[PDB]
Parts: structure tokens; sequence; C-alpha cells
């Protein structure tokens, strides 16, 4: 019983546009199944999001589909994807942030 990628709790994904003052947290998640599990993994803008592109560097949590920011500063402006995959498919859902 394989299974493509599909999101489980849709609710908080239904929120695209997030406006939050610098330098607080941003906190992005995309809850998923699938199996096998799926992996996955965040785009700023399209391309691969690293660990070295902010200065504060990123916390993806694995087990709750989490990606978190601290302290956020106007660069981090922009659109944020996650992708989510397995060899039965690959979905994707993108936040826009805007640091006041």
């Amino acid at each position: 019983n394989k299974r493509a990628p599909y999101w489980t709790n849709t609710e908080k994904m239904e929120k695209r546009l997030h406006a939050v003052p610098a330098a607080n947290t941003v906190k992005f998640r995309c809850p998923a199944g699938g199996n096998p599990m799926p992996t996955m993994r965040w785009l700023k803008n399209g391309k691969e999001f690293k660990q070295e592109h902010r200065i504060g560097g990123y916390k993806v949590r694995n087990q709750h589909w989490s990606l978190i920011m601290e302290s956020v500063v106007p660069s981090d402006k922009g659109n944020y994807t996650c992708v989510v995959e397995n060899e039965y498919g690959s979905i994707n859902h993108t936040y826009h942030l805007d640091v006041v």
C-alpha cells in the first residue's frame, strides 16, 4: 500500500500571506503523509534555501513538517515553498513573508 504525498492538515496552511514585525520568529508548516515517508525541503523564491543564506540559518523540524526562522529581518522577505516528495509524487505549497 504505497501512496503519493498528501497534505494532512490543510488548515494550518490556509493563510498564505504573513506580515510579521522584525525581529520576531516565523514558523511555516506543510504537514504531510505518504508511503513511503516523503522527504521535505524548502526553497526561497524558487531556489534551494540553505543555512548559509541568512545569518541566523533556520531549524527544520521533520516530525512537524515545519520551517523556523528566528529574528526575522527585512532581507528575509520572499516566497517560501515546501516541496514534499516520494517516488509516487512531488507536491508543493508556497507562503509569502513580509517583514514590517
